[PDB]
């Protein structure tokens, strides 16, 4: 029968965190769904409102002769007036009525619109880029200009973006691959039998791999977001299992410490093909089979939706494409870059030391970060019939199988 | 309540005292912003951007059983007094981000895929068996960015926690199906916007295929001589599934395809340009709204479960 969601009974709860003015639930997933039964929606914690049995610490965490801003950040004073957006906000200007120096002196410099994305969080959850925990809005009273990137026109590079660097790289890999066949024969009272069979296969491959250069990510000094620190701020302290994963879902198990800029286009065509017969009169019979597999499929990412989407579908379908379809297409990708692929650093080393209780909350995302990784397993799901395998969404374990047995578990043919 | 040393909202919310005069409607109908025409202080220091469209009806309530308003418990007309933004890379905008949205990030991702598995077996002997399984799959995707949000230190539409104070401390089993459908029995805490289509052709080949047209043809034909296939009453049954953009653009591939004709390249390119107007989610990740409900709430724990209590109802409530 079908598959329903189930969880553990609710745990104790916590105490009452003095200083954040909650109290801490959680709970344990069991079984996602599956089958088509009633999928999951179901949370992992809560949180309920107390009066703390205790007094609050003293909660300001000074930097001492740095300027302290407006938002959770400290600066060194070179950076309290630098006519730019020092310290996470505009928080300057009751100062800085003089002492206006940039850091560029007389020039027009634009801001990477690449370096701006750079230091995505990720989810190791379906490998999805979000927000950057890094703020490269911010400059570090450098101009560090950069003339780089393919429409040759100048950019300030953030002061945690180590590197950008446009190596442009293009590939295409290309393969066809062919074995075809066919097998025949032949042999008052009479006796006769007729045989034939025939078999086509064809495994096309192709991939075109387009960079618009590579980001590494400083490894020492970085300067994260208000929203970022905030959401550290905001923490438990007692590794409340829902509490965590609420961070882990807003920036993500991983931060790409490097990654690969631009885009990508990818098509296979298998097309697998059988056909058998035989007939015979024996002093009448005629038995026969066909068996075809067809399947076409395409992905087209990065670059600006006209290009892309007209390309995506050219390539798809029979049609000799235009070399500068492919050069408008590919040109795009410096309007709209992709992240090919990325070097992943667990999150928890952007929780800065020298803010308080720090290396408990980093031993803390540790465990729960593997808790995120177990309770989230394909491995508790029930098994797939036949040449299929478990597929895992959200609220849902199932199979479907391009082989000739189908249903959801794929059991039947 | 009091806010501290922070201001007090008509309508019910505390609204940081930074945030007051800088433009942002932080207390609705712009009513945080009373005179403080001495110090306007914006959040941008003059920076061109224009709000995200996309983004502002992110957060839709979602039913599985009788669907939701498709509108957001949450306030997406507010951002912190921060101007924190994701650009276009089709048109070269900047948008600023709303405060519930954790991460946008468009992301041009098509992905398209057309597909048959055909068997036929007879046996015969004059025991016997004859098998036939057949279809004709097209189907297609159209990416236009990623949203995910908040599950904390989130900021509601005072009309959904009015919603809540309006609640009673008991079941009150109507009052909170009320509710329920009044925002949502689910929401998204993050999905895909963008456009998809299926178009399954159930014609089983031979229909057409015993008069003069090959495989290799009515593929040519769908994506031709050998028969004139377009002015044919020979293909009728096409299905059609099309979710986003401009009307006209899903009108005239419709009409094609009930017409038994192929669309041209021309006409999926002119529909995936018009996504950018009128979006739909393709995939979503769900949890209750009761996990909107403030913790700051007088009865809050209390009203969560009962919350609880009434959203297992739904799936009893209908077959
Ligand atoms: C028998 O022969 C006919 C004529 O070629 C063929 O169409 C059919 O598939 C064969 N199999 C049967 C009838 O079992
Ligand atoms: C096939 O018939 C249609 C009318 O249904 C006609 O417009 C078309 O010209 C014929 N063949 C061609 C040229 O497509
Ligand atoms: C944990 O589950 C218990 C059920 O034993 C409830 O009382 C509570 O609301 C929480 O969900
Ligand atoms: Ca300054
Ligand atoms: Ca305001």
């Amino acid at each position: 029968s079908h598959i329903d969601c189930r969880m553990s009974p609710w745990s104790e709860w916590s105490q009452c965190d003095p200083c954040l003015r909650q109290m801490f639930r959680s709970r344990s997933i069991e079984v996602f769904g599956q089958f088509n039964g009633k999928r999951c929606t179901d949370a992992v914690g809560d949180r309920r409102q107390c009066v703390p049995t205790e007094p609050c610490e003293d909660a300001e965490d000074d930097c001492g002769n740095d300027f302290q801003c407006s938002t959770g950040r400290c600066i060194k004073m070179r950076l309290r007036c630098n006519g730019d957006n020092d310290c996470g906000d505009f928080s300057d200007e009751d100062d800085c009525e003089s002492e206006p120096r940039p850091p560029c002196r007389d020039r027009v410099v634009e801001e990477s619109e690449l370096a701006r994305t750079a230091g995505y969080g990720i989810n190791i959850l379906g490998m999805d880029p979000l927000s950057t925990p890094f703020d490269n809005e911010f400059y570090n009273g450098l101009c560090n200009r950069d003339r780089d990137g393919n429409t040759l026109t100048y950019y300030r590079r953030p002061w945690n973006v180590a590197s950008l660097i446009y190596e442009t790289k293009g590939e295409k890999n290309f393969r066809t691959e062919h074995y075809e066949e066919q097998i025949e024969a032949f042999k008052t009272y009479q006796l006769f039998l007729s045989y034939s069979s025939k078999k086509e296969k064809m495994f096309l491959h192709v991939k075109g791999e387009i960079h618009l250069g590579r980001f590494v990510m400083r490894n020492r000094d970085v300067v994260l977001t208000t929203t970022f620190v905030d959401d550290i701020k905001a923490l438990p302290t007692t590794y409340e299992k829902g509490e965590y994963f609420a961070f882990l879902e807003t920036y993500g198990t991983h931060y790409s410490s490097s990654g690969s800029l631009g885009g990508l286009y990818e098509l296979i065509y298998v097309l697998d093909k059988a056909s058998m017969k035989r007939k015979g009169v024996e002093l009448a019979v005629n038995i026969t089979s066909e068996n075809l597999i067809d399947d076409v499929v395409s992905l087209i990412r990065g670059g600006t939706r006209k290009y892309a989407f007209e390309l995506k579908e050219k390539l798809l379908r029979g049609t000799v494409i235009d070399v500068t379809d492919f050069v408008n297409w590919a040109s795009s990708i410096n309007d709209a870059p992709v992240l090919i692929s990325q070097k992943l650093s667990p999150i928890y080393n952007l929780v800065p030391v020298k803010m308080k209780n720090a290396h408990l909350k980093k031993q803390n995302l540790e465990r729960a970060i593997e808790d995120y990784i177990n309770e989230f397993s394909v491995r508790k799901c029930h098994t797939c019939q036949n040449g299929g395998t478990v597929i895992l969404m959200d609220g849902k374990c199932l199979c479907a199988c391009p082989f000739k047995f189908e249903g959801i578990a794929c059991e039947i043919s």
